[PDB]
């Protein structure tokens, strides 16, 4: 029975930036189509990406970001975690390739998938691969190029996906920066956000349709205005911060009105910050979080060191939420 | 500025069984390459491979495999807090397969994710599960590997069409009396990310259905070079992170990718005379994700291998993405 060494990292991990990017392209609600899109959603613009770029190359841009707010070059990087829906590659992964990018094409990496919540989950992956001592710094990118995926006639969800790519910076803080993560799925609710053909069924038919992102609206809505609060109330609970604590609130940037409702039933105080980056963002899916992180930062709505709650929802019917402290 | 809480979980983490599912359909050297009528024996020590069924899908096989890891350690889907997916071949871009295969087990509300890596898909969910149990986020959790490889072979590549092939295998991770799974040891090449590939992406290919199709494609000559070149090292620091000696090792299960690279491996990392060396590409071939939880299994089958033996896990592959540990085996 030969010893297999146990191995610890840093226990205080936080987030020590983050970098955001956003496709030059705003594109307005009468151009994805064919007057209530705003009331109903929140959006009125989004950005497009060009076709000479990808969910790798914008997680790239997002990453050198990442690091010029942190005072750090690549090498100084451990690991490098992309969370996506939209590398429409089978292999290889993203993250190679952005590892190579940013020059460390060395450092380990993987790609994670879990609908719009892949950024909760990989931002607990990255604190505990560092607190086991896996790695001391990491990245953790969220970045989609959701455009191409978008079926212009479906009136149902036209108007709702974007595309961008924003990243942090984990490493070791002087106290706990990110707490522990509270996530789950709805595995029988797998249908209500999907891709409605997989790839070798089409690329075997050719003559039928081409895949799109297909929604099922009020299944969605129901969900998440109605489940997320109870998500919220656990990551606070395993943070050890009370509601009143929290000073700025990052839901999905999924709907207006759903994260509208979570507000209510989460009971922050009345100054806490909602994130409404879905306005000239739209939908980013797995990117939304960091993005809307991001935003709040620059606009002088969040500062570095506020209390933020994070609470990823979407598609797999999958969810993972945290606090954290803003960083920057 | 009040602090943010920690949690814990187990210290000491182990594989505590492997299920593995094959698919039925049998597949000879003869039938999936065009250009051969034994030399693709020799080269690689594939002989045949299984196919997956039109109506089974990656996530379908997962499920299976999961189901099979249950029993495999005398456990049920009550006993799960936790499943990562690991695979290349999950036709979707959304939803998730982690998901559709918890309900599958009727553990619906439990946390998952997937997972791609390449071919190292597995030691970095292995690894990913391990660090997780111990960060209190979950007890004991489902890891799989689990891949559909053959709709994306090119029957007429020459260089590719008998490498890759089917299957599913899951781990039950949890907590035991003495540490199990050794640390990490990762990385990449990402300036040969071209090297294993997807030779046309999905959106491009959306847009001219009718022209040529995606397959997978692989530069071997570049592949045998960085693995023979690279993996011994890898092993190394697996077993320097672990606090092993090479002719500790009992179980060696690199990644059956090519047996003339794992026999190199072997002869490079020192191991024993009488190490026992995973050889499930034989009749598997390489399934990827699935390939070393498999190999396992089948070391395991075949009573060459005892649960508890000292194994050695490496897995390498397309990103050229790596990832090693040092486990005890399961079962
Ligand atoms: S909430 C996550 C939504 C991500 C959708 C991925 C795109 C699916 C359509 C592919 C054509
Ligand atoms: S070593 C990893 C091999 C994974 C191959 C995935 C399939 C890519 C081609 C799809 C058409």
């Amino acid at each position: 029975m030969t010893e297999i060494a146990t191995t610890s990292g840093a226990r205080s991990v936080g987030l020590l930036s983050v970098g955001a990017y956003r496709p030059e392209r705003v594109v307005t609600n009468d151009e994805i189509c064919q007057e209530w899109i705003y009331t109903r959603t929140g959006i009125k613009t989004r950005r497009f990406a060009a076709d000479d770029e990808s969910a790798a190359s914008m997680a790239t841009e997002a990453c050198r970001r990442a690091l010029s707010n942190a005072g750090l070059s690549a090498a100084d990087i451990d690991g490098v975690i992309v969370t996506t829906n939209t590398h429409f590659l089978q292999t290889p992964p993203a993250a190679p390739m952005v590892a190579a990018s940013l020059g460390a094409k060395g450092i380990l990496g993987f790609d994670l998938s879990a609908g719009c919540a892949g950024f909760g989950y990989a931002l607990g992956a990255a604190a505990d691969m560092i607190r086991g001592g896996g790695a001391a710094t990491m990245l953790v990118v969220g970045t989609e190029k959701l455009s191409p995926t978008i079926d212009m006639y479906d009136r149902g969800n036209c108007f709702i996906f974007a595309d961008g790519a924003a990243a942090v910076v984990v490493g070791e803080t002087p106290f706990q920066g990110i707490g522990p993560t509270v996530a789950g799925s709805d595995g029988e609710q797998a249908d209500a956000i999907r891709q409605d053909i997989d790839w070798i069924t089409f690329a075997q038919n050719p003559s039928g349709p081409r895949p799109f992102v297909r929604l099922e609206g009020p299944a969605v809505f129901r969900w998440a205005a109605f489940k997320m609060g109870d998500v919220g109330r656990r990551a606070m609970d395993a943070a050890g911060v009370r509601p009143d604590q929290i000073d700025v609130f990052v839901p999905h940037q999924f709907n207006s009105r759903i994260n509208e409702l979570l507000v209510k039933n989460l009971q922050l105080r009345p100054d806490a910050v909602v994130a409404n980056d879905i306005e000239h963002t739209g939908n980013t899916s797995a990117a939304s979080i960091p993005l809307a992180m991001a935003e709040l930062l620059t606009t002088g709505a969040a500062k570095p060191g506020d209390l933020a709650l994070l609470i990823g929802y979407g598609a797999g019917l999958s969810y993972a939420a945290q606090v954290v402290r803003m960083p920057k």
